[PDB]
DNA sequence: CCCAA
DNA sequence: CCCAA
DNA sequence: CCCAA
């Protein structure tokens, strides 16, 4: 059944923000499987417990972009999680209508691992083609995207897009109501904005934009979009302003508007894919296969240049992620002699680029990380600029690298983690179990605030330090009780 | 005999605007063979019929250059064409002079398809020696062309540059007067300009420039000439400045002047080729050739990210036919997987720039053109755009592909291709004979004007519907029928 | 024994301007070897003759760097290197505390060939490791080197390196006087400024600056330096200029003072290398080994093309020898149908940078130098440009090439050496002995200017031509009768 | 080798 | 094929 | 690996 395999893709593999393809934001350690439709079900079911404060607070992840720009990533208490779940799954034969737009390119999907959900799984070759067709004959395109879309997602413009704006303030019960009070108690009952990550979040922006797109449709409009980014083909560029235009007309019906920054026409015909993606792709040391496994094994001279070359299209342009997609070209063709410097090199990077970080983990196994204590002295040190920068995945990767390869972790930079506070950096130092006291102090800190949404912030912290027995539930409902008797971990071993 | 292989070459093979080398501005429909030498001698013997007005009209076409700018193609009258061509023969022992001529590299030579005159046959490598040794020890290179070299040619000044101006000019018969009336004649009685693309107008540019290059050689002048290009290679920037006085000199004797647009002084060592095109040659996928042909088939992201790169390159510069090239170097090179891919890159492009429409003939016997219709849509908007910029080459390309493969044109681009009105395109709707009516309908309004020219313009037309019996002579001469009875047809087939 | 290589690496591998590794300055017929440290031990005790200026002149060379900038080099007159050369060996116990140095990478040691001195033989490679490794935990760069170092180093700062700029001025024998005192009459018996090519001079540079690298060292700075080039690694923008204001300090204690036009602060992650060194790798046709001799043969196209990208390159950029790295990029993996062709691009770009004149070697062996006489001319023409631009580094090389390959030289441009007058050149048409009367005549305008700095800056013609019994010693001592019975000849045969 | 002029 | 959105 | 400084 694909309703079952919607429900396994909420809870199991897209309740952690596990929508990358090609590397997850969060390390591997962190997971939600053994979190079965079940167990949600119970949850759901559960009416025990009081909260002072309606709606939850959701642990909080924040993602250096390329530009190392901070990206929101939330992880939603399991308690409002589970009943969004539930509620999604319940009526999807009403909510599957997103599944069939042909302008929607990111949308779910039965995909082979289950997610519902993966950006870019498609891959360059398949974008090319629908580029090429759609780009014939027109000699413009647009490209626009929403503003804050995703942060400033009016909830009750959920039940507008499921049965109009007019009919749904008339009646002013659904399932959509419900969706949308459900989608509110995710986040501290709050209308504007939805959670990034978990891809309930992601249905119902999905379940917003299909009705733009449908009324983009009915006009005979030819357009595609991914998540938030609409690319369109004109003939004429007053076609490209009344498209704009319209866009802009049924975004605001649903408090929505475009990022005028982003909104650019451009001439066909234009590059498929970005300018830096050819320039890296014709430079390529790997962009010819010769079938066998000696020939393709790259020198230190080439893996070298090509990263330098990199490093210059990334200084000079600094329009997307060069550096991320040139290391992802060659690090797959590497040979045993040049594994320490290319190793050196991703440091060095690593350190000034955050987001280069879960590369280390393909080449941590084959460097010799005892070697002359230096490589200790390279994580802690990218360890404290990972904590003065406030970043997260940078920090959590490299707190998961220390750990996994049982690498020493100084005081201080410990005492900086504790500093900067977030939750998923605390829950790896609680998992190391080394500094139990000081990960008690900080929670015992949280308890005595008496907040019920710093504790919502850290409940996969609190969760965790339960499901060792070390500490007892903050809330007074039972769910916690639920997944640890059914056998919920979110840091689970092999 | 070389005299022979001058005559068959300027009747079978340089009647037509056949000068292009790689691939031919006009499709292989149109073709000068089956006019032997006989046919010729016998309409240059011909002297039935009467015209009200002097000279002859040309068939006009209009290619598209590398930044969209149309050059004007002429097919000469048949009687004009055969009478020239004879009185050229005929006295070779005083024209090939111009054979013997070191500074025009283009130049009639014994060719082995039989075309006197094929532009950059040398290829670049040949090219790249002459170029090296003529560099060397200069620090100074001047690039000087005629501003309007073909279309602004004094047909006057073609006796001059035979005996002199001054001697010419003191007898005001001579072979070279003759040669006069006769280009006079090929173009409506016209003493400015000859027409673009048969080779006996190339004969008589090569006649004026050759003194213009002999005046230049005796001065000590080491130059080269591509038709109407001169460069030239001084150790100082006052030679230099000399050789575009002498130049200006010569040519303004000649009623000739240099475009001082691209007449232009680079400081040695400067590139041997265009920049782009050492650009496109670093990046390029089959730079080198591994000699067995499973290792140099493409993949498709090789060729995609190679015609991105050409794409953004050719929009970055714009000074040469960087696309051209670009797809020349890699399309003899591709495997079934990418063939469809780069097809549809290639339409998107070829509609996007008429001048690669010709390449696609090359990938339109693998690729199904039946397919889901698609096809048929592909080249009617092609045909479309090709009618709205008003060129021939990509139209009557256009159209030779949709009539070779079987694939049919709508009737509204029909009505439009009418509406433009060009000559090779009307010729090849006639071949296919569905629109014999609407054929029929042009050329009835044609003859109803009453004007001799615009029956020149269109005279190819009119006998290829005289060879299938469709139309009368609209000529009271018997040249058409000279024609028609010694087996004519400048649509051959195999 | 180590002393015993620094003696035979100062008198027969580094006296001479043999410096770089990849090619000699100077053209290998001059050479230093059969100069054992016994000649000079005894030229050193030589006490006869009598000069009434004090100190010694060098013979003068003048090579150009990569943007055409005469760099000055000196051989020091053997006399003087002799007692130079005893006074550093007898000592290397006191000295080699500059072997001893990590933040001076160039710096003697014991080499294969016996060089104790070689400019950059450590490769980029093992450069590129240290280069990872130090610029870690880094935001900024700084690049900072000494405006005049070897020409204005001050001699009697030589002590003040050794014991304290406070202790010697007290003082005011050490043996550092006595290296004071000699290396001033290696050069006319001035205090500022020391020789450049030899490796005592370097010696002398490593000794004054190893003061300022340990007086940096001490304040925990992370640096390196390439004999005055000193690159620094910051965490701080603050420790940047910190290290600048310390390293003016220490350099302006011994009257020295940074090149502010070098002097810059970059941004890390900066590239290793060079951009231009990365875009000609990436570029590169021998970037890939193939590791069979036929796949990697450079056909005729590649190395035009990438020949072409590279004069493009270096004229686009200009802040490097983007030539003299791609043509050695290329050299070694042509095959025989590419050889004349390339031969004239190095020809063509020998001429208009004199740089790539030793290159011609490599390519000269495989070249018929008879030909058609044009190689003759291009060699004549090549040394009359270098005439007129008075460098000697190509001069001398083109001299080397057209008497080692019999191509015979013109009478003008024997003239324009004489007016020239640079003494390798000399030496090499005394080798040629054609000229003799006109070498004769020069040296002999030199004997009657009666000035012994004159002679001093002709020694090495004025000692080739006492070695063949042509000319009587201009020198009333009897280190030239030492250096003859003892068998020193400066142009050796194998 | 593969363009243009 | 290998990014992002 | 292939330059410079
Ligand atoms: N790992 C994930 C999971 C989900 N999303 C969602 C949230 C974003 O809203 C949406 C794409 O939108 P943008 O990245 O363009 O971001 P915004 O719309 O918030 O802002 P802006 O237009 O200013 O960039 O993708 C994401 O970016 N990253
Ligand atoms: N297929 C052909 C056959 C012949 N020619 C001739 C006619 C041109 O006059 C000549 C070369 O001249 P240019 O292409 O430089 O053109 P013009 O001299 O007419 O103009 P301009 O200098 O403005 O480009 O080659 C051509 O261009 N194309
Ligand atoms: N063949 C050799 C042998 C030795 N050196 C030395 C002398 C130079 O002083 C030193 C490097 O310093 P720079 O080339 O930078 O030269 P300067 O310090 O004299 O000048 P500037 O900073 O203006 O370039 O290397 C050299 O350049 N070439
Ligand atoms: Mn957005
Ligand atoms: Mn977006
Ligand atoms: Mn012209
Ligand atoms: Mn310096
Ligand atoms: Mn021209
Ligand atoms: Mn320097």
């Amino acid at each position: 059944d694909e309703k079952r395999h919607l429900y396994e893709a909420l809870l199991r593999h897209n309740y952690f923000p596990n929508q990358k393809g090609s590397i997850s934001e969060i390390p591997p350690c962190f997971s939600s499987r053994t979190f079965t439709p079940e167990i949600a079900e119970l949850i759901s079911s559960d009416t025990s417990g009081r909260r002072s404060l309606q709606g939850y607070d959701c642990v909080e992840y924040y993602a250096t972009r390329y530009n190392n720009f901070p990206r929101t990533l939330s992880i939603i208490h399991p308690k409002a999680y589970s009943k969004l779940a539930k509620h999604i799954h319940d009526n999807w034969e009403e909510i599957r209508f997103i599944k069939e737009n042909e302008n929607s390119m990111i949308k779910p999907d039965m995909h082979a691992d289950g997610r519902i959900i993966i950006m870019n799984y498609e891959d360059a070759e398949t974008k090319t083609i629908r580029e090429l067709n759609d780009g014939f004959g027109r000699r413009f395109k647009v490209n626009a995207d929403i503003s804050g879309c995703f942060t400033n997602i009016y909830s009750h413009s959920i039940p507008w897009a499921v049965i109009g704006v007019n009919n749904a303030k008339i009646a002013l019960k659904h399932w959509s109501d419900k969706l949308d009070y459900f989608q509110r108690q995710a986040k501290r009952n709050e209308t504007h904005g939805v959670p990034i990550g978990p891809a309930t979040s992601s249905i119902v922006c999905e379940i917003i934009l299909s009705a733009v797109d449908k009324r983009l449709r009915d006009d005979g409009f030819l357009f595609r979009r991914y998540i938030d980014d609409y690319t369109c083909y004109c003939k004429t560029h007053d076609d490209a302003k009344e498209f704009l235009h319209l866009l802009g007309m049924e975004l605001s019906k649903y408090k929505l508007s475009l990022n005028l920054h982003k909104t650019k026409i451009t001439n066909l015909p234009g590059t498929l894919n970005d300018n830096w993606v050819s320039l890296l792709n014709v430079n390529s040391p790997t962009k010819k296969r010769f079938t066998d496994q000696d020939l393709n094994k790259l020198s230190s001279s080439e893996v070298i240049n090509f990263l330098d070359y990199a490093v210059q299209l990334n200084t000079q342009v600094g329009g997307g992620s060069i550096l991320k997609y040139a290391i992802s070209l060659v690090i797959n063709n590497l040979d045993e002699y040049t594994i320490t410097q290319v190793y050196d090199y991703l440091l060095n990077l690593s350190w000034h680029y955050p987001m280069l970080i879960p590369y280390l983990g393909v080449l941590i196994e084959h460097v010799y990380l005892d070697d002359g204590d230096e490589y200790k002295n390279k994580f802690n040190e990218i360890l404290s600029m990972c904590a003065e920068n406030k970043c997260s995945d940078g920090m959590a990767w490299t707190l998961y690298f220390c750990i996994k390869n049982n690498i020493d972790i100084d005081d201080d930079v410990i005492e900086k983690i504790i500093c900067f506070g977030d939750c998923l950096s605390l829950c790896l130092l609680d998992s190391s179990d080394i500094y139990e006291e000081k990960i008690n102090n900080f929670v015992s800190d949280i308890i005595k605030l008496d907040y019920e949404y710093d504790i919502d912030r850290y409940w996969l912290l609190f969760y965790q330090r339960f499901f060792k027995d070390k500490a007892p539930s903050p809330y007074n409902d039972k769910c916690f009780d639920i997944m640890k008797g059914y056998g919920v971990d979110f840091m689970p071993d092999e």
